């Protein structure tokens, strides 16, 4: 098994299906990364999220780097052992994070200083995601607040480029991690066709393993955000993975295939399932509604999830409103599973060339 | 198999080991009882209570006849079907806990009324029991508050009997119950010797499937517990299971055992289990403290649960410290399976005639 490799099997209009292939296993594409914010999936053992399907799985460098700290992850053996998944591992690089839920920030050329004190920058993130153990390298970047005016997305922009040239140089310092690791470039550039050209010319030009398209799911709602992929998308090497982040409702994802992204990370499964509301073909439900108190139905009739096999939405129902936390251990298991269930189909249906019938036939049921 | 069949299979002095026999299975004995309180041990997929060892677990009268209601579950297929355990389930009367977790109460000859508005008595406390489809009922009964005068614990105790006869009665009275379901009575008397062997008298007179040792883990105190113990057990007829409520630390189980006692539930284990109290064989743990953040060692070098089988006291330490569920999850399994460990070396020490030598060297090391 190869560093990294990514082959396309079978292409449906801008849709496409394959496989990466990375020295800690495949991972089938378009792919979905359930998430974990403190080295853990919320609520789940990683046989189990292994169990729903996911060949990769998302960590928080925010929480991480803060928490028990990269430097203690590392002196214990690395985040795989640590947490106990031995299949791939992508890391965020931590910007969003701090420009988010963080107290007060600095903001400076060489990076940024937030109190939530620390000093976060190019070389500090891949450093720290190179402790961490991490098998998809994400470089550091700037997510560009939206909306935003032409200039201040450009000037965003074009530090994160800056800081893209940094994160590869960076990566390539470190033998051990430039031989087992992949990075990833982020292209910006807000809603601005001219300028997510210019991001992904720059990006293409530095060379990365993947690209994904980053400054979405900001809140500029579906319609918005599909448009901007309808023109982001093709401008990134066909060769190379794509991947959407923080997209995840299950329209959302069809709807990027349906524009070419092929990979995906969300917190709405895990968060979702906690504050119940469970995922179906039939659409999103709230379990706590009273209608559902004596349901003895699966959250779904068709999914093939060992929750659905063995509890009733009645029972979830009680779990979730008694505040138990199993009700949050089914719930998330099932919503995990179901966002798998919906990537095998996009992946056989795109093999098969029947997606753009499947993305039809899914929406129709779903709303 | 039958209804209910208590055989006992070796002794070694006060203490005995054998099997209950019932339509939903066997329980070996000593046995301890994993409790949940709103139809879920909090935590703990029903397989993985199982995969601990448990043979059966307590069930929350009290909690599930408020919700979500005892005739609901009863709609719903029982609590056997409704929580996914297959195996004996014991509930407890639910008088216990009115006097406790409870606002207001109201008691009289004929039952208890509490707001937390609701009229509990024996006829209605067995009828809830029957509804959820409980293996072993527990008689409805009166606990004495600790410390009590022996005109108080007399005058309550003498209640109790009566409550008994109506337990019992009542429990006759359904058809579908008396023929698949076991009665327990519940003896009381406070800390008095003359009372424990009126109530002990009262109870055989009437006749139960099992005898519980109630009013006992009332903050009376280890030596004062095993002092009533010394003369109660013994009192009661040798040839029918001992069960000693609510009483759970390890040092306290081994000590009961001793004293004829067959069967345990505790809270501990699990409630322990979140708040970061592991059980181990050199002693309870508090994962929290600094001196487990880099430990890579297991909860216990012994166990030989799940957990300790894959994952670490640091990250244990980690997940807890971040409020993680699956801290909670992972703590609290091997909680339970510790629980059930003790259990078995119980059972076969005593079975091997060398139990009083465990005790011994369980002792030794745990403290
Ligand atoms: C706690 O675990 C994680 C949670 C979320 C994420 C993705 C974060 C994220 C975005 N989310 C929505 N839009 C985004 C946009 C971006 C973006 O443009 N750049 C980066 N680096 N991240 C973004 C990574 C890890
Ligand atoms: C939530 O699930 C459960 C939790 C605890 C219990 C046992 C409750 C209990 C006692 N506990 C300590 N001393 C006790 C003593 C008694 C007692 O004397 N009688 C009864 N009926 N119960 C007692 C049953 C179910
Ligand atoms: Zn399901
Ligand atoms: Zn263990």
């Amino acid at each position: 098994r190869p560093r990294f490799s990514f082959s396309i099997a079978a292409r449906e209009g801008k849709a496409r299906t394959g496989t990466i292939e990375m020295k800690r296993g495949v991972i089938r594409t378009p792919a979905f990364m359930p998430v974990g914010t403190a080295a853990t999936v919320k609520a789940l053992k990683p046989e189990t999220v292994r169990a729903t399907g996911a060949d990769i799985i998302l960590g928080n460098t925010y929480h991480l780097m803060l928490r028990p700290g990269a430097e203690r992850i590392a002196k214990l053996g690395g985040l795989h052992s640590f947490m106990g998944w031995d299949r791939p591992i992508l890391t965020d690089s931590g910007g969003y994070q701090v420009m988010s839920l963080s107290s007060l920030t600095k903001q400076s050329e060489e990076g940024v200083t937030f109190k939530s004190r620390h000093m976060l920058s190019p070389e500090r993130s891949i450093e720290i995601q190179h402790l961490l153990g991490s098998d998809i390298v994400m470089a550091f970047d700037e997510c560009t607040p939206y909306p935003a005016t032409p200039s201040r997305a450009a000037s965003s922009m074009e530090r994160s480029m800056r800081w893209a040239k940094r994160s590869r140089d960076a990566f390539d310092s470190r033998k051990e991690q430039a031989e087992n690791a992949a990075l990833f470039g982020i292209q910006q550039g807000s809603v601005f066709e001219n300028l997510r050209q210019q991001s992904a010319d720059a990006l293409a030009e530095i060379g990365f393993d993947g690209y994904a398209v980053g400054g979405l799911a900001v809140g500029e709602g579906q319609d918005e955000m599909f448009r901007v992929l309808d023109f982001s998308v093709p401008m990134l090497p066909d060769d190379k993975p794509h991947y959407l982040m923080g997209v995840g409702k299950p329209d959302d994802i069809v709807g990027a295939v349906e524009r070419g992204i092929d990979m995906f990370d969300c917190v709405l499964p895990t968060r979702s399932g906690r504050n119940g509301q469970a995922f179906t073909w039939d659409g999103p439900i709230n379990i706590r509604n009273a209608r559902f108190s004596e349901d003895l139905k699966p959250l779904d009739s068709e999914c093939h999830c060992a929750v659905c096999q063995k509890w009733s939405r009645a029972y979830i129902h009680h779990l979730i409103r008694a505040g138990e936390i199993l009700g949050a251990m089914l719930m998330t298991e099932h919503n995990i599973a179901f966002y798998q269930q919906l990537m095998q189909k996009i992946r056989d249906s795109i093999s098969e060339g029947r997606f753009s019938q499947f993305a039809q036939d899914f929406r129709a049921r779903y709303f």
